């Protein structure tokens, strides 16, 4: 069951374009906003594009990008927050996935609205 990942901050859906660029879009008719949250172990997920097969990754500097292989920085810890939203933290670096109000996506610290996502199963 594929999911949209909707960020409540600026109301953007997480998107990974086929060139590896990651951003947020408000357009839910976009073909690159569906993801499989493949589990590695309890509470750990990959964020994998259903359209392109790419894996979401965050580097040491907080740059968020799409990788064609699951590399050493593609694994996230998924946490249900008491506010009904989920957060996704980089297991390797400790950056939270966040989408800013302008739709840019980058590594974020806890406490910012950018880190809250609602996974929305498709169909």
């Amino acid at each position: 069951k594929p999911k949209l990942l909707y960020c409540s901050n600026g109301g953007h859906f997480l998107r990974i374009l086929p060139d590896g660029t990651v951003d947020g879009t408000r357009d839910r008719s976009d073909q690159h906003i569906q993801f499989q949250l493949s589990a590695e172990s309890v509470g750990e997920v990959y964020i994998k594009s259903t359209e392109t097969g790419q894996y979401l990754a965050i580097d040491t500097d907080g740059l968020v990008y799409g990788s064609q292989t699951p590399n050493e920085e593609c694994l996230f810890l998924e946490r249900l927050e008491e506010n009904h939203y989920n957060t996704y933290i980089s297991k390797k670096h400790g950056w939270y996935l966040g989408i800013k109000k302008n739709g840019s996506v980058k590594g974020t610290h806890y406490g910012q609205k950018a880190i809250l996502f609602l996974p929305l199963p498709v169909s």
